[PDB]
């Protein structure tokens, strides 16, 4: 009798309680639900991301099975939960004689399966005639992806099928159902939690957290928090508990500055940060202001709360500008990775595959699959209009919204992350910077140039564009000698222990000679190793000019 | 001094150049250890030749 064998009605367990109470859902629940009800296509299934909460779903479900929550026509079902496996004879049978039982065995229940739905090889019908019977009761779901390939074959499997949207909540939300372990998940571990320690955890987690579920990856650090309060408490006195060490602290694990974390939260960041930007790079006070003075507009919900952070930059490379964003980054999200890499001269058509597809080695892409990793994310789009039709069109999400559809179909924010366009449409106009234009008639006459490669909404969506224009040596030598300083706080803190000399000649000669006009001091940036570093170290390396030594040219 | 002489004999024989500008790395690997020296095919290459390691503003050549 093969009644509970993967089935196991958890309706028992609701019935017995063991099952977890949450908010909300009666609504996917009641369609859901009215979707069970449905003699045409009963089948209600969550589409979409994992992790969601489906059977959580299926406990409402079941709880409101158990409750009587369950409504009139299948009150007499409830739910046998599948257990997915076997031991192969083989695994169908089992899986199908069961399938006769419980039609026959009068619907005392309905089942849930959760992602698992599948395309077999031998597909024949799995459980599909007996889903096909006219009868049999089911409960289904999967990701878009599956729901993509195999769903959408047949497509009558929705004439079994229901589609819902995977419920995946808001933060506040997500914080309110979590506002509700406050006086409960305090003391979980044995303590109590502060508004402190209460809201930030998603605050957090959404802002820095990869990976998990809104509830999810918001409740999950604070148990993993407790190490240090459950434990090293009763190993004295705390009994609130705080953001930070809940939090930031527990947060620094995976990264640190939980002062950026906290002491600033895009607050002052903004408030200063032009000169902050200044400090990497003094000059283009334009984008200096700009793009910070606009960044600054970016979030705050001035505008859609879907809508990218997006901008155009023009200059010679070793200008700074494609680092600039690895400030702004350090300076935002606190990292250089959030720069992330579209080679337009990479772009033609192909490309659908290389940020992420729709797998048909054909599989997962990488540049949205990158921010698919690092939901916090700065996006550098090389040479821009020299990529083909190909992703300026599907720049459009990228335009759209800061969110983007991967390849495979599935969106994420980049209303949380940056876009950043290059382009040489003015390096003639940078020439005619060269001649330091009334900018605006340059930018025009970029602003044409640029108007050209582009369908306006390309140019319309974008947060702003920028000139990085001709850099007076002024910014050179304090780039410079700010370019001095990355070195020798690389080395004489730990390697090198190294004071230093400059003659002018350096100091004259990289602003002069190291810097190129049209190429930079971007080989200068190399060369500053070679005549320098790369010479000096060597004039050191003997030992004989002692450590913390210096010998310039 | 430090560099030396590399000189390419473009040899072509997917595309089947992209091997020339993964050499741009291999003597960016060197750090300008060497020297290029191209004869008289100067030309549009893929695309245009040699420059985005010399556009880097790297890559001492010789020019012909
Ligand atoms: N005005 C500047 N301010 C700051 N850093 C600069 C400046 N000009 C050049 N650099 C340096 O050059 C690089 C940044 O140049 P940038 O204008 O961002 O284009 P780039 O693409 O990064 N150069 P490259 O990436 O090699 O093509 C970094 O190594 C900087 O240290």
């Amino acid at each position: 009798e093969y009644l509970s064998k993967y089935a196991i009605d958890m309706t028992e367990q609701a019935r017995q309680g063991k099952l977890d109470p949450v908010i909300g859902r009666e609504e996917e629940i009641r369609s859901t639900i009215r979707v069970l009800a449905r003699r045409i296509k009963s089948n209600p299934c969550l589409i979409g991301e994992p992790g969601i909460g489906k059977t959580a779903i299926i406990e409402g479900v079941a709880q409101r099975i158990i409750d009587d929550d369950v409504p009139t026509i299948l009150q007499g079902a409830k739910l046998f939960s599948l257990d997915l496996a076997a031991l192969t004879g083989d695994f169908e049978e089992r899986f199908k004689g069961v399938l006769k039982e419980i039609e026959e065995s009068k619907t005392l229940i309905v089942l849930f399966i959760d992602e698992i739905h599948m395309l077999m090889g031998d597909a024949a019908n799995i459980l599909k005639p007996a889903l096909s019977r006219g009868q049999l009761k089911v409960i289904g779901a999967t990701t878009n992806n599956e729901y993509r390939s195999i769903v959408e074959k047949d497509g009558a499997f929705e004439r079994r099928f229901q589609k819902i949207e995977v419920a995946e909540p808001s933060v506040r939300q997500t914080v309110a159902i979590l506002r509700g372990l406050q006086p409960k998940y305090e003391i979980h571990h044995g303590v109590r939690i502060l508004d402190s320690a209460l809201v930030t955890a998603a605050q957090l987690a959404k802002r820095y957290l990869p990976y998990r579920r809104l509830p999810d990856s918001a409740l999950d650090l604070v148990d993993i928090s407790c190490a240090g309060v459950a434990v090293a408490r009763d190993s004295s006195m705390i009994q609130n508990v705080v953001d930070s060490d809940t939090i930031s602290e527990t947060a620094a694990r995976l990264t640190g500055i939980p002062v950026k974390k906290l002491s600033e939260s895009e607050n002052e960041k903004l408030i200063h940060m032009e000169r902050d930007l200044s400090s990497e790079v003094v000059g283009q006070m334009d984008a200096i202001k700009a793009v910070s003075n606009a960044v600054r507009l970016s979030r705050s919900g001035l505008a859609n709360p879907r809508q990218p952070a997006s901008f155009l930059f023009l200059g010679l490379s070793g200008s700074g500008k494609t680092e600039l964003a690895k400030k702004v980054a350090g300076f935002l999200f606190n990292d250089e990775d959030m720069m992330i890499r579209v080679d337009c001269s990479e772009l033609s058509e192909k490309y659908a595959v290389s940020k992420l597809l729709g797998t048909t080695y054909d599989e997962g892409g990488f540049l949205t699959n990158q921010l698919q990793y690092k939901p916090y994310s700065v996006l550098l789009f090389d040479e821009v209009e020299k990529a083909h039709p190909d992703v300026l069109t599907v720049m459009l999400q990228m335009l759209d919204d800061g969110r983007i559809t991967s390849g495979q179909g599935k969106t994420i924010d980049c209303s949380n992350c940056i876009v950043i366009m290059t382009s040489n449409l003015g390096a003639e106009f940078i020439n005619s910077q060269q001649g330091s234009k009334i900018q605006e008639s340059t930018k025009n006459l970029v602003m044409g140039a640029v108007r050209q490669h582009f369908r306006p909404e390309f140019l319309n969506r974008i947060s702003s564009i920028v000139i990085f224009n001709k850099l007076s040596r002024k910014a050179i030598h304090k780039i410079v000698d700010i370019r001095l300083k990355e070195i020798e706080e690389r080395f004489e803190q730990n390697d090198k222990h190294y004071k230093l000399n400059l003659t002018q000649e350096a100091k004259d000669f990289l602003a002069k000679y190291g810097y190129s006009d049209d190429m930079g001091a971007r080989p200068l940036n190399r060369l500053i190793q070679n005549e320098i570093l790369n010479k000096l170290a060597l004039r050191i390396l003997k030992n004989e000019i002692k450590d913390k030594e210096t010998v310039n040219v």
